[PDB]
């Protein structure tokens, strides 16, 4: 019975990803980052992700993972922004990173 396997969507409750696909780039799943308006952001990097909708072809600009471009991954259920899509780099060639505070944790389900 762990109570904490599962991320949902904070907002409407689709099932989004897992604590066993936490992937740390770099040497950490957790990587703190700020884009062009300012905002900050606590983004944690997961291997796979679902019920996501990925918006638009790729984009390099401003990727804060050097040799991966971006598309905008909202919430495939309600809309809300999760994160990003990460591709085109090497080793993993993609991967997720979501904005910790707009997911809820929980038990599988
Ligand atoms: O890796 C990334 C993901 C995209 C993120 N980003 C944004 O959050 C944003 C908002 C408005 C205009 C442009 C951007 C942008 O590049 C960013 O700055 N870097
Ligand atoms: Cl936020
Ligand atoms: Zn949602």
């Amino acid at each position: 019975a762990p109570g904490a396997s599962i991320f949902r969507c904070r907002q409407c409750g689709q099932t989004i990803s897992r604590r066993d696909w936490l992937l740390p780039m770099g040497g950490d799943h957790e990587h703190v980052v700020f884009n062009p308006a300012g905002m900050i952001f606590r983004v944690w990097c997961f291997s796979l992700a679902q019920g996501l909708r990925l918006i638009g072809a790729p984009s390099g600009e401003f990727s804060w993972f050097k040799g991966y471009d971006w598309t905008i991954a909202l919430c495939g259920q309600c809309g809300s922004h999760l994160g990003w899509h990460y591709e085109g780099g090497s080793q993993p060639q993609t991967f997720f990173g979501l904005i910790k505070d707009r997911l809820a944790e929980g038990p599988a389900d």
